[PDB]
């Protein structure tokens, strides 16, 4: 039974837990409390598992996978059907760049780990900046790429990554209004069964 | 001919020359100075072509391709040899694995626009801890999966993050005696040659 070590409320999680349920796989969860005293992050025993200190871990076919993206292309890999990614090349690079201009462009940058760097007055403004710039350049590129989501017509990686973000826009109180495109997306994807049975508020670490 | 737009001292820039001379694909470079009165990141033209204001940004096959991953694997599908992805999909975990730790959990923290909001004073210490946080976990995860390179005994996607994280750890002046394998490993791909034409001491905008 493949385990994910995650957290309710993160985003990154997030992304993992909608592509097992689109992909049908069964999993069971193994709560990292991110919060509680350095949360258990830090604790002995899971550095040892993921020395990065940070979720999703994914264990499945008796190894070991830190990082989101990597997780989802070895579960797109392994079980092909339904896909994740397109076959057209350029539709996959679009997809790619989309993935990495979220997870690795805005979210990085309004991580817990550096919201607590930069001092409480500021973790505001900071979270909101790396947000707001970060889907200042999406909803451009989105322009181009968009049909009913994120590249075309059909749920892809980009979209496991849109859902998760916007939800932590709205945690930050950022303004989506300038955001059509994304909004748009954004609400045809949360009436996904996928998007749902994978949500922060349906987690077995979800408080009651 | 493909069109990239790069910053000679940008690491992640040279990654993608990396994988233009492994796969023997010719290009022009279009420099964009990051440096100069905000780089011209900022120029009202450059900010048309990449709305992130980042290098590098990729033209080819008539397509315009941002994210130094999703275009390195972008030119994996296109051009297949010589390869950058192993063939087993739990190897190729590992390689994303690891390319993602390096360039969304490292990298992000030390770009130039998140140290100029962090101030001179705290600069030097910020972009140390992300390295030496990233690197600590990184050396770990090596102890597993390397052989004579990243992944294996063949070059792939991990080493093109590898070396250009190295070179700012080095300029950020990082003890790097806690990371025998990631040394052992950034020496050996020191002396290939498509580490080496691509080095950011031979770009054409490269100082005099
Ligand atoms: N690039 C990594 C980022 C993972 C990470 O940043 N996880 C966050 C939850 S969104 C967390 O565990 N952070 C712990 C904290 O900052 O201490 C991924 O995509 O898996
Ligand atoms: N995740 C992006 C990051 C690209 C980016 O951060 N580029 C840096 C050079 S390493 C730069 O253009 N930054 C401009 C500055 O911070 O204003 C990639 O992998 O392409």
């Amino acid at each position: 039974k493949p385990i994910l070590y995650s957290y309710f409320r993160s985003s990154c999680s997030w992304r993992v837990r909608i592509a097992l349920a689109l992909k049908g796989i069964d999993y069971k969860t193994v709560p990292i409390n991110l919060i509680k005293d350095g949360g258990q992050q830090f604790s002995k025993d899971f550095q040892a598992l993921n020395p990065m200190k940070q979720v999703p871990t994914l264990k499945i076919d008796g190894i070991t996978i830190h990082q989101s993206l990597a997780i989802i292309e070895y579960l797109e890999e392994t079980r092909p059907t339904p896909r994740l990614l397109p076959q057209d090349p350029k539709k996959r690079a679009s997809v790619r760049m989309i993935s990495d201009l979220i997870a690795g462009g805005i979210q990085p940058l309004q991580n817990l780990s550096v919201l607590k760097q930069v001092g409480e007055e500021m973790q505001l403004t900071w979270a909101q900046n790396a947000i707001t710039c970060g889907f200042n350049a999406l909803e451009q590129i989105l322009q181009s790429t968009a049909g009913i989501y994120c590249v075309g017509d059909e749920v892809t990686m980009a979209d496991l990554c849109l859902v998760p973000q916007v939800a932590n826009a709205e945690r930050f109180k950022v303004d989506l209004t300038p955001y059509p495109t994304i909004s748009s997306i954004n609400k045809r994807l949360l009436v996904l069964e996928a998007f749902q049975v994978s949500h922060p508020c349906r987690q077995p670490d979800t408080p009651t």
